């Protein structure tokens, strides 16, 4: 079962993760066996409440033009992967609901060859 | 308080709100001074956790694709409004990311802010 649209499928440590495109979302999140933690945690504030969630190690995070490295919120509490505005401006994405559904594309209109 | 970008300021109910554009938000969602309240109420998941909130009344919401009207979550846990997939896909925007921020269009490219 897909998270809603927008959404993509990026490699994540090697393997695709289907992300909801967040525009909300200050920081990526994943969700479910998200690989070696950090000791490190942040603050997450939700529409609901707030509490703190361990930060990822680093991962590879495949992008259309390169791999980065990139840690992500592992916050089990969240229905599935968010793919935030850390990861949007990397992509230069552009996020369009005046097609059919919502779309996501790069900087120059392109679905990510990613 | 303010939201970070991409954020869009909509006249909402005679006011003008300044909403986080939120394409993870199923519905939008007004935080303070929502106006009268319905007693119908839904529950959100948010990140964090779940809570019960209630549904204002209709607005009419001045969107630059045409004015329509529209009901609102009232989540005063929510630090700022929240514009999400239910209004972005009436007003069929798209959501830039370009430098270290983020910028609002109208469904044929008019810029609708900056
Ligand atoms: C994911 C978080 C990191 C994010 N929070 C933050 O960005 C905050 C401000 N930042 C922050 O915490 O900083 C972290 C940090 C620290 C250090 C370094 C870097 C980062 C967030 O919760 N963002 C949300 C918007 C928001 C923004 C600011 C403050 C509070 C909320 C939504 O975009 C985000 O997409 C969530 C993710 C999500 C999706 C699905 C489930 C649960 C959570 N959607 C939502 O919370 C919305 N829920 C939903 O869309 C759910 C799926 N549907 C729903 O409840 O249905 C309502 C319904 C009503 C009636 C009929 C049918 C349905 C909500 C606003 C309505
Ligand atoms: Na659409």
């Amino acid at each position: 079962e897909p998270p809603p649209e927008p959404r993509i499928t990026l490699k994540v440590g090697g393997q695709p993760v289907t992300f909801l495109v967040d525009t909300g979302a200050q920081h990526s999140v994943l969700t479910q066996n998200p690989g070696p933690l950090s000791d490190k945690s942040a603050w997450v504030q939700g529409a609901t409440g707030g509490k703190r969630y361990r930060w990822t190690t680093d991962r590879k995070v495949h992008l259309a033009t390169g791999k980065v490295t990139h840690s992500f919120l592992h916050v089990p509490d969240c229905p599935y992967p968010l793919l935030g505005r850390d990861l949007l401006t990397k992509l230069k994405a552009q996020i369009h609901f005046e097609g059919s559904g919502a779309q996501v594309v790069g900087p120059m209109g392109q679905p990510l060859q990613v």
